[PDB]
């Protein structure tokens, strides 16, 4: 019963293009760059890390983060979602936990260690959190541009899922940024 | 000199739910009737372009034609208009580019584009110059998307953006030339 009022949140914050794609057809976010940020604006990843306890994310995520050349940009630990990943590579054990089983029981086995919110990230991630209703909290980036194809942030639904607008604005000129939190 | 769409849309990009419904319309209460740039659009606008499926789909509701401008349907199927609806609906054939210069000729220039599959082929050739998207705090998991593929991207300004009735964001693209 009502983890979130007790104080357990699954949190998306994430950026999308007008049409609703995560990554364009090539996975790539140069998109990304087509609004100018020259004096850096942070639009709330400090304060999302801070806040959270840890990310819950894909392979498909994380495969796209870890790289040779890569500055591993959170300060929390990962637990990725793999049924099919049976180490965690070089470089990454302290970084990366797996987790396996059903997401219930991932996130009730979480919350139990302390891992209370979480930063739900990932397009098949979230879709699958969104199957079971366990996202509590999204924050939108749009972008204003048509990707035409690409990853898609969501999905298929058993049944309309209703939020509530908690703020919307624009930030860096261009771009709309938007807090959803799901209506009890 | 403009085509403009002015829609309502799901948080995932639908424009009806998974039966072809509306309902999740009436799911943001409006006791005091505000408009939200319908009639300000129609006031500006000098006819519409839409397709078989947003006819039908007015026709459906049974109700007045709530249309006051001309609203031409693009289509190279159908050869006859609803019977009642011969001095308020237009049927146009064709080439879309060929389409719209015949319609600005005629001193048809501002036009208001509604209707996934007709918004999908302006946007396939890069023909829509503002959209106003009225964006729904609800993920619907399936429907009619407002949106489809395209073989290379486009981009847009943020004019304008707001809430509007305390749970929708109204925003306002200008196509960036």
């Amino acid at each position: 019963e009502n983890l979130y009022f007790q104080g357990m949140a699954n949190i998306v914050f994430i950026a999308t293009s007008l049409d609703g794609y995560i990554a364009d057809k090539r996975g790539k976010l140069d998109w990304l760059h087509s609004v100018p940020n020259p004096n850096n604006v942070d639009t709330g990843f400090v304060a999302l890390m801070e806040r959270v306890d840890g990310l819950v994310m894909g392979r498909n995520t994380l495969d796209m983060v870890l790289s040779f050349d890569c500055d591993w940009p959170y300060s929390k630990p990962v637990f990725v979602l793999s049924n099919t990943m049976t180490e965690v590579p070089q470089g990454y054990e302290d970084k990366v936990f797996l987790v396996k089983g059903k997401l219930v029981d991932i996130i009730a086995d979480l919350n139990a260690k302390g891992f209370n919110e979480l930063y739900i990230d990932g397009g098949v991630t979230i879709q699958n959190f969104l199957k079971e209703d366990l996202i509590d909290e999204m924050v939108i980036t749009r972008f204003p541009i048509l990707l035409g194809g690409g990853v898609p942030l969501f999905g298929e639904l058993e049944s309309s899922l209703s939020f509530n607008v908690i703020k919307s604005e624009v930030v860096l000129d261009s771009l709309t940024q938007t807090t959803y939190h799901r209506k009890r």
